[PDB]
């Protein structure tokens, strides 16, 4: 069971992650883990990505690739994978191809922006101990201050409405051209397609995903 699991950036589609993992006996992987993964290797690729990490270069869409069918071919990943937040470009999921690196589901966790925006700009912290609330689902007993030391709640700068919302309308102007390409890629039957509705409770997702997989 080989799935991408796509969605943009704080729509919460790991939410479903360990569901997955579970239901399929499978990894997750991200280019992030394995980017690491391979340097504390003795792989040549290693040795290469970290290279071009410490010269603060992009990652090549050659390497990244190369670094996943290296992945993939380890033993944790017998029964498939879960790719997640891979690939991002038309190139990167043609260079798949290109490899042989297929994929049975596509799967496309779908979350309005006007409700990304809403649940991130809900957010409040307690910067030095870390502690986290929000407004909603987790307020704190005293109305603007942290519970255990009574200190004012305050907002991370990764959290700023002008910030989050120029990162979904990145997101969507690279996203757009690779959910039509497999889209396509599932008329063409090369590979299984869903748009997955990210708005309803987490059990009633879950459920959703047990009809589209199986």
């Amino acid at each position: 069971m080989r799935i991408i699991l796509l969605g943009a950036p704080g729509a919460g589609k790991g939410t479903q992650a360990q569901f997955i993992m579970e239901k399929y006996g499978i990894p997750q992987i991200s280019t992030g883990d394995m980017l690491r993964a391979a340097v504390k290797s003795g792989s040549e690729l290693g040795k290469q990505a970290k290279d071009i990490m410490d010269a603060g270069k992009l990652v090549t869409d050659e390497l990244v690739i190369a670094l996943v069918k290296e992945r993939i071919a380890q033993e944790d990943c017998r029964n498939g994978f879960l790719l997640d937040g891979f690939p991002r470009t038309i190139p990167q999921a043609d260079a798949m191809k290109e490899a042989g690196i297929n994929v049975d589901y596509v799967l496309e966790f779908d979350v309005p922006d006007e409700l990304i925006v809403d649940r991130i700009v809900g957010r409040r912290v307690h910067a030095p101990s870390g502690r986290v609330y929000h407004v909603k689902f987790n307020p704190p007993k005293v109305e603007g201050k942290d519970d255990v030391t009574g200190e004012e709640l305050t907002t991370r700068k990764d959290d700023q409405e002008e910030t989050v919302r120029k990162r979904l309308v990145e997101y969507h102007q690279m996203t757009a051209a690779l959910i039509g390409y497999y889209s396509k890629e599932a008329e063409a039957g090369n590979t299984k397609y869903a748009k997955v509705d990210g708005t309803k409770p987490v059990a009633e997702v879950r459920a959703d995903l047990e009809k589209i997989l199986g």
